[PDB]
């Protein structure tokens, strides 16, 4: 999973899953490899393929990432409901 | 180099090291994948590591990308004016 800008999203139309919200409290996050690497796994978790950080505000001791998470256009029903 | 956020780069303080711009008349881009490799190496060139397409416009067949490029403080000054 990567991140794009609405330039990116826009030009080459991304879908988006879901919303995911990274927050980590004190040091959980250290390095931008931290960051990108709890992105990539909740936005895999979604589904998704792409991602783009909307807020990526300091909430003192505690880190909080937003951002939406965007999929390639394969994506239709998932047919489950329940047994 | 990789693309981050706006947030990133002033959350972590990102040297600008230049701007880059790929000029394309098209069949030199189609995917952002050749996109990353042309926007990589001309920020590799300058000496940077990350980089954020600022605006990637559309002018009829010319696709305009322009990223710019960041990086952290490993500069140094160089004696090697001339001679």
């Amino acid at each position: 999973a990567e991140q794009v800008s609405k330039q990116e999203i826009s030009h080459f139309k991304l879908v988006k899953v879901g919303t995911i919200n990274v927050s980590q409290s004190g040091g959980q996050i250290s390095s931008p490899s931290d960051l990108r690497e709890k992105l990539s796994e909740l936005a895999d978790a979604k589904g998704g393929k792409y991602y783009h950080i909307i807020a990526a505000r300091e909430h003192g001791p505690n880190f909080e990432a937003v951002a939406e998470v965007y999929n390639d256009a394969t994506k239709l029903e998932h047919h489950h409901h329940h047994h």
